[PDB]
């Protein structure tokens, strides 16, 4: 069944339920996951308007973009010359920018095809917008199928070489309730490395660490609790986790991450090289997720896509879109339920 | 009695009915007007959902903007510097460029008077879109009273120094079928002067001329069919009228122009200083209006704003926009009925 109505602000909400009778909504503001729910239980965290993600925090679960992550200096290199993107983080440009593509109304069209729906969002980044070339042609499209599986299909073209780095930024909360820490989830994940950061400012420091027999090893399913407790100067510096880690593994057949709550757990597959994953370290701020006050460690991201950072550590990749070149990214989110 | 309802691509249609039962509607697809209906007849083009705009024609009843009109090579000056501007008419910037504000999904709420209904939908154009130093805040407020009056009122703040004026890109038709040439209307208009066009490419030409007793005299009222047979030569060159009038008189009481057709009558109000006309020179193309095929001078625009050109004749005046500064513009089109004596056949 699918059901669109108004969401706000000229905004919609586009609801997906399968067979299963699992539901799943959209927004345009943001091409934008709102809600994910089974058997009246929350799996992420999301707001009940458009006014809220507006008011209150305009990033969770949104396609944000053109470039996910924090660019130091606001600085990318674009055919040997420096470019200055909009800077909205100190001198920082933090997720493309202030008033980015997380806060326009995309368009859209859906697509039923029986077991899966699809809703293909559209919205063109104008050549010169918050400092990146273009015009750029984008597209998201969020999926959902019988056997519960969200995709997440991105395309982009652009007229000029220009940088192209997006990303979901969809918080999970298996406790259905943003007051209650993630603590109590177990925590996998296919990496062997992470990316530190340089200081409370967030840049990347520059060097590539081994995770191996640290607090942020989850080769082997772990409690985030252990995590959260750690001594880690990584982990004190951000108070939680707020950082890339990269895949061992690339290629979207394999499961690159999964996060389990009891019976219920969330698989994470992706053909981007990393997967930058924040833990709602926020404090006291008590943001409301549907009247419930948000706890410090209340949600946690899987935002896969090319490290931040390579600005200064190529090594992590090139985020680089050359003209009339047709960039695609595919992320997955497989939620099972242990009968 | 208002009403909501998809548009279609995510964009929505806006329905007002006042108190005299006059109909008008909107789309948050460009901050446009779709429909203004008395008694079942379209005074304006629009189309049937957001896709024939896309696929059509963008411009019909949209908000356009930053800067409507024709800047020659881009180029604008901006605090002393100059700045390039998206290029997307040759090396001309046509109104503020390529995938400008005319095609976003603006944000919306409707706040009802009574008597009145707003229907305020806002919009950011970020630092450097299109080459428009900013970020600008904008706003574009289109309203509905018991009166018959159509509001249009525009806000707007920069974080820098930039360039705005935006226009209202309405075509009204008032035989309600595009394939019937607006020819048969009056036009009254309170203008002496007209910006004349260089060539083809349209860039003001550099000079002001002056109209009186010209077949582009609409002083007194005059039917269009007046301009459309005429061969002067700024008429040939663009099969119609596509040019800026100055206002001889500003002030936004003023009725500046009037349009009508046997008993009915549009009015046309402003605190802009010029109204460029545009009368669908079309030619043979045939855009599909309500499945009517679109006849050449098949629908007439009244945009109020700057003339453009000020960047070659700086007498037009200064779209310059101050860091900080509020712009605001308002721009009226009224409807009336039996006004005056208009019978007549063509
Ligand atoms: O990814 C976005 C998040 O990045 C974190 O480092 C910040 O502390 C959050 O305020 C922000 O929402
Ligand atoms: O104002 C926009 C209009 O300007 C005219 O000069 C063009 O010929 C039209 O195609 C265009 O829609
Ligand atoms: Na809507």
């Amino acid at each position: 069944s699918i059901k669109i109505r108004d969401f706000g602000l000229g905004s919609d909400l586009i609801s997906l339920t399968n067979k299963a009778g699992v539901t799943i909504s959209f927004t345009n503001l943001g091409a934008r996951i709102v809600d994910w729910q089974k058997d009246g239980k929350h799996l992420i965290l999301g707001f009940d308007s458009a006014k809220e993600y507006l008011e209150k925090d305009a990033y969770p679960g949104a396609t944000v973009g053109p470039t996910a992550g924090r660019i130091k200096d606001g600085l990318v290199k674009i055919s040997g010359k420096d470019y200055i993107l909009n800077q909205n983080e100190g001198p920082q440009t933090l997720h493309g920018g202030e008033e980015s593509i997380h806060t326009k109304l995309w368009t859209y069209e859906v697509t039923d095809l029986g077991a899966e729906v699809q809703v293909k969002f559209s919205l063109v980044s104008n050549d010169g917008t918050n400092g990146y070339p273009g015009k750029i042609e984008m597209s998201v499209t969020h999926s959902f199928d019988d056997d519960n599986k969200w995709k997440i299909h991105y395309e982009a073209i652009s007229d000029k070489d220009t940088v192209f780095n997006p990303t979901g930024h969809v918080y999970f909360n298996l406790n259905g309730d943003a007051s209650e820490s993630v603590e109590n989830h177990g925590l996998r994940l296919a990496a062997s490395r992470f990316v530190p950061l340089k200081d409370q400012t967030e840049i990347v420091r520059g060097d590539i660490v081994d995770i191996k027999n640290t607090d942020l090893d989850f080769r082997q399913e772990k409690q985030l609790s252990n995590a959260f407790n750690s001594n880690m100067e990584q982990v004190q510096l951000v108070k939680g986790i707020d950082h890339p880690f990269l895949l061992d593994q690339l290629g979207l057949d394999k499961e690159q991450a999964r996060l389990t709550l009891d019976d219920t757990s969330i698989s994470v597959f992706t053909d981007q090289p990393s997967i930058v994953i924040f833990t709602a370290n926020f404090g006291d701020l008590g943001t409301l997720y549907h009247e419930k006050k948000q706890v410090h460690h209340g949600g946690i991201t899987f935002e896969c896509q090319v490290s931040p950072g390579s600005e200064q550590i190529p090594e992590l990749g090139d985020i680089s879109l050359k003209a009339g070149e047709k960039y695609q990214a595919t992320t997955i989110y497989s939620l099972h339920t242990k009968l």
